[PDB]
């Protein structure tokens, strides 16, 4: 009956919680991934509201093993070589710290028609030289809805690289959904989102497999997840107990 | 005659590239180069749509050879002593890490006009005491046209630190040139600049010297450069075949 | 050749090699090595035999 | 009933296995295992068609822990002394590295009257000095049948080296059975007994402890074996569900 008081509280509190996320009040959320051919992943994820992203430079997506070996001094090397071409001295053709794949994930408190990427060469150049690169592209189009039990959970980007020419740097930028006629960077509110910038918190980790990220970051913390078999993770909230 | 068609779209081609850039569509870009006694040269781009800065420590700006020895704990204490006056326990009076030089570098896309530059003590304070300080000086004034060819390719302010007192923090920012009445940071569009700082694209490394400098980094990329004798670089692109 | 002697080895260069021995245990028994990655990069990607024009092609066997 | 089809080609599958190992068409199989003072066991196996054998030096035969300290210089030193008294400057009397035990263990496809094995000193010499030596002795009747559910699944000669003179390099061999009046080396099918030398497989590994033995190499792979209590372990096939 209209009486079972706990199945009514337990679904008003899983509805809150999707709701107060899609709230301005709310959090918006991004995460790049980083694939490396030993099956390693480096997650970068930053969380703030209003608006959101994540840049970095073709060195710091490269893979970086703490408290081991990293052939550090040849690292710098490929890297001489990867910003021009024999412009360095590096033993080897293929450095396996690069990314095989990059994907990008949004909460689904994004507006997908506001993401935005610049996808650098190695040197941190949108379109081959700046006088002709515009800064970024509207790439929304292109992601994918994450979805578990019916509900958009998340929205996935991802791309390969796995030609030996394929050598980035890497920014993506999403705006929180607002569908109201209030524009949260005005004048009332503008100076709150200049503190947004300075409260937004990033997390960084290489987790040894997807097997861990899965396990240890995604499922733990109610993220949402694409992974390499094209599962989703993730939990529905909206109307659900 | 005006049947070379070849000529006419050269032309253009090279027309186009010099007004993208400084379109409100465009790039805006920034450079600081570091240059050490041992003559290597660290730089530090970034590149952004509406404005661009970079800001670094003290400590950020000191030379440091990837995969080799550095004198790292020495140079703690160098820091030490460089925060206070016999603050420190280091074995040498003077660091070569310190930077005896630096320029800053900008495209020909910004405007002089809106050039600021906080350059700090060690501890990162810009003019002596907090409570004195103004946060920012407009250095455009001191910027030299970059020419190539007639075309000012960049703007360039040089300055050496000869003395054992010039131990500096940095930043510095400049905006795109805009001649419009359109604020690009005023509501209808403040959002965008908001998600450029998410987007603006990052570059570091040090180079051996400014040969490597200049042949690997600058040639290539078709950016403005000023040398140590004077010399300019860059590419000539308005109206220009 | 052994597996063992199939992976890549750079001479008078680091190669993991403590850590590639438990490589090994993992890919000889599933879950019977402590190693610290999920593929080795040591694994060779491909292989390709060539024999020279004197072989008789009937004869080649693997 | 004899309507059990899914009965009557289990049995078949099984009897299957067993007749091809034994057919001309099948492996033969040996297996070395020497035995360390820290319970740890290196094992050398060899697998081919028609003869199969293993034959190793003294330093061989001697521990080697992968990856870690080894006290390689002076287990030099300790074989220059085992190669001649007093010959060599180590600072041990006995080295752990010597082998305890060895146990050899050949495929139950084995004619167990072909099996020859030559045991040398540590200077690689079968019986004291060359001019002397036989170079094999025939050991068959030494072998034990090792035996699951009443089938002999395998055979195994095992001998202690529990004295400081039991220093020894090593080599075992045997030819597959045949039954039959075919030899399989005359001059129809000579060349594909010289190709098989070629195409023999061989496996070597050192496991922690008899345990890692018996749980991740004999068990998984259907080998014979026997522990140092005295118990058999391998598959029974023939006529077996």
């Amino acid at each position: 009956s209209n009486r079972d008081f706990a199945g009514r509280e337990q679904r008003l509190f899983n509805s809150e919680q999707y709701n107060y996320n899609n709230s301005l009040n709310g959090e918006v959320s991004v995460w790049v991934y980083a694939y490396y051919s030993d099956g390693s992943v480096l997650v970068i994820n930053k969380n703030s509201q209003y608006k959101v992203g994540i840049s970095e430079t073709f060195k710091a997506l490269k893979e970086y093993r703490e408290g081991q070996h990293n052939d550090s001094y040849d690292e710098y090397e490929v890297n001489q070589s990867i910003y021009y071409p024999n412009g360095g001295d590096a033993r080897k053709f293929h450095s396996n710290a690069k990314p095989r794949a990059i994907q990008i994930i949004f909460s689904p408190s994004v507006n997908v028609r506001t993401i935005k990427m610049a996808k650098g060469n190695a040197v941190s150049v949108p379109d081959e030289y700046l006088q002709r690169s515009h800064p970024w592209e509207a790439t929304g189009i292109k992601y994918r809805k994450i979805k578990r039990d019916g509900e958009i959970v998340g929205y996935s980007h991802y791309f390969e690289l796995p030609h030996e020419y394929n050598s980035i740097s890497l920014a993506v930028s999403g705006v929180h959904k607002n569908p109201s006629s209030y524009n949260v960077g005005c004048c009332h509110n503008v100076m709150d989102v200049f503190q947004s910038c300075d409260l937004a918190l990033r997390f960084c980790n290489r987790y040894w497999a997807e097997l861990e990220l899965v396990n240890h970051y995604i499922s733990p913390n109610a993220y949402p997840y694409l992974d390499i078999n094209n599962h989703s993770y993730g939990v529905a909230l909206s109307n659900r107990q």
